[PDB]
């Protein structure tokens, strides 16, 4: 395993797809933390398998240009055109990058593989270059040719490069831009979104892997849409999280802290995007914990402290059961300093609060504002489903699935239809407690028919159950998983003129990828 090749000779959708997931593969180390790849640490790569060799082909050939890529954090440090071979400067000479191709020329350039220097070696910045097939073409046969009184064009290319290998390998979000188009054969300037992936990478890794056990992260990290509105990340579980294939290596989780854990404070929203409340904001024993609109200031009753003993803290209070039944309800509670067992909760990451003592899962059995919370047997319901963190409002955007065919509502149906801006039909709202509603109805629920049932067709229905089949889980796998199920969001026979997404058992791959758009 060292050398991976992409050609744009008669390059598909498909083969641009199996190049990227290639590249990936090998990046990965086994390691998984908070359910994300994440690639291997310097201090423990040696030397000798420091590299991937990435094999770029092209019309006006005749042997490819290679790429060193460092396996620490997927950065293009030199490239291979023939008996001659091209490095970027760097801030601190790393034993490995000299001595990478022995037996070649060795040039250097004066700037480094960082996009501050490209741009400006090249003079103009990311978001002014063209990318897709026909610029990754013409990029290629530059670095060919590799002419040194050029340089200007040398550093533009290697933005082209870098950002149709090396970020698309990243995050799916920007491997979906480049295959659109391949499939439209239409170049693209990178939209503010690519932009912040890109620049919030190493941010992103940082945030998801100094989380504590659950991946609420100690502060968000800003991303933006397309267009240039704000989107604020709070944990692993945010559904933009999904599109981040691999991270950088920052450190394991528990001069150098292994990995912070933290006790953020943050809002739990839940049931029809509602917020876990405490009642009138009044804290006297035994008064119970509620549903209630998100307030967005920072008054005290809807925050809650996520400590590292399992206690989740609301003023100096604990969130607490009255006891271990079917139907019990949850209230605010003096915290004992012995600790007690009501007191303790794991907020799992798939969005399940659960107090470990009884196995009872915080439910909320009833979808109006003021419905008390109370500990239920957990079928995994959406009803019983959870997410920490302080930007509330859901997040509305197209869920792109097989072909690159954007979710469509018709009436009480969906399914995936061509992609087309103006939506509205198109435009989904993922809620805190894990349903898919569509935008102009957010009564309305993405629902299976019979969660009982594998194939079963799913449709649009109320979201008045709080059922089992109104929760899915965007996964790092890139499927849409029913917890409960164990089964994925599936186009029937990857043929999408059946007008059925049912639920599936996960395959195979492409009939059942799927990515929440940024
Ligand atoms: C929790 O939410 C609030 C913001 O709404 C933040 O906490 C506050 O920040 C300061 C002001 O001096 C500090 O004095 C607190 O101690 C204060 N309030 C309390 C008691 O929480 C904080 O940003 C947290 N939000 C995030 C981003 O996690
Ligand atoms: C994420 O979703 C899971 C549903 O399958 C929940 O439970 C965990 O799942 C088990 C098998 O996947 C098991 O390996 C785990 O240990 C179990 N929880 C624990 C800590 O025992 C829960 O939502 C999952 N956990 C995370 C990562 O938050
Ligand atoms: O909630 C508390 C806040 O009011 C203040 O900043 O003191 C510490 C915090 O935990």
């Amino acid at each position: 395993y060292q050398t991976v090749t992409f050609t744009t000779k008669n390059a598909t959708k498909t083969s641009y797809t199996q190049f990227i997931e290639a590249l990936r593969a090998q990046l990965a180390s086994g390691e998984e933390p908070h359910g994300i790849p994440v690639m291997r640490e310097r201090s423990t790569v040696p030397d000798s398998k420091r590299f991937i060799l990435v094999e770029l082909s092209n019309w006006a050939a005749d042997s490819p240009v290679t790429l060193a890529v460092d396996v620490t954090n997927a950065y293009v440090v030199a490239y291979r055109t023939g008996s001659q071979s091209f490095f970027l400067r760097e801030d601190n000479p790393d034993p490995a990058i000299e001595n990478l191709l022995p037996d070649t020329k060795r040039y250097t350039f004066p700037f480094s593989g960082s996009y501050t220097d490209l741009e400006r070696v090249a003079g103009e910045r990311r978001e002014e270059i063209l990318l897709g097939m026909d610029p990754l073409e013409n990029a290629i046969s530059a670095l060919w040719i590799s002419n040194l009184n050029q340089q200007r064009a040398l550093a533009r290319s290697l933005i082209v490069v870098i950002q149709m290998v090396a970020e698309a390998v990243r995050f799916r979000f920007i491997e979906y831009r480049v295959r659109e188009s391949i499939s439209r054969a239409e170049m693209f300037r990178p939209d503010p979104a690519m932009l912040s992936l890109e620049n919030k990478w190493s941010a992103l890794s940082n945030a998801v892997q100094q989380s504590n056990q659950g991946g609420v992260f100690s502060s968000p990290v800003e991303l933006r849409s397309i267009s240039n509105k704000p989107v604020y990340v709070g944990s692993v579980s945010d559904r933009v999280i999904s599109g981040l294939a691999i991270m950088l290596f920052i450190c394991r989780s528990t001069n150098d802290d292994t990995c912070a854990d933290p006790e953020p404070t943050v809002r739990i929203s839940g049931r029809n995007g509602l917020c876990v409340r405490v009642r009138d904001g009044k804290y006297n024993n035994g008064n119970p914990i509620q549903l209630w609109p998100c307030k967005q200031n920072s008054d005290v009753n809807q925050l809650w402290t996520l400590r590292r003993d399992g206690t989740i803290r609301s003023n100096g209070k604990c969130l607490t059961t009255n006891g271990y039944s079917a139907g019990d309800y949850v209230m605010i509670y003096d915290c004992r300093t012995p600790v007690t067992a009501a007191s303790i909760w794991q907020f799992w990451a798939n969005g399940t609060i659960i107090n470990p003592q009884s196995a009872l899962v915080l439910s909320a059995e009833s979808g109006n504002p003021r419905t008390t919370l109370t500990v239920q047997a957990d079928i995994y319901a959406s009803r019983q489903g959870w997410l920490a963190g302080n930007n509330t409002e859901p997040f509305v955007t197209s869920i792109v699935g097989f072909n690159d065919l954007c979710m469509q509502a018709n009436g009480d149906a969906m399914w995936v239809v061509e992609c087309e801006s103006s939506k509205a039909e198109q435009k989904w709202a993922l809620y805190p407690d894990g349903s898919i509603r569509p935008h102009q109805d957010r009564d309305r629920c993405l629902t299976s028919t019979d969660n009982h049932s594998q194939g079963s067709i799913i449709i649009i229905s109320s979201c008045s159950p709080g059922s089992e089949g109104q929760r899915w889980v965007f996964m790092n796998d890139g499927t849409i998983l029913n917890l409960k199920n164990g089964l994925v969001m599936d186009v029937k026979g990857s043929d999408p003129s059946l007008h059925q997404i049912i639920i599936w058992p996960a395959t195979g791959k492409p009939n059942q990828k799927w990515l929440p758009l940024l």
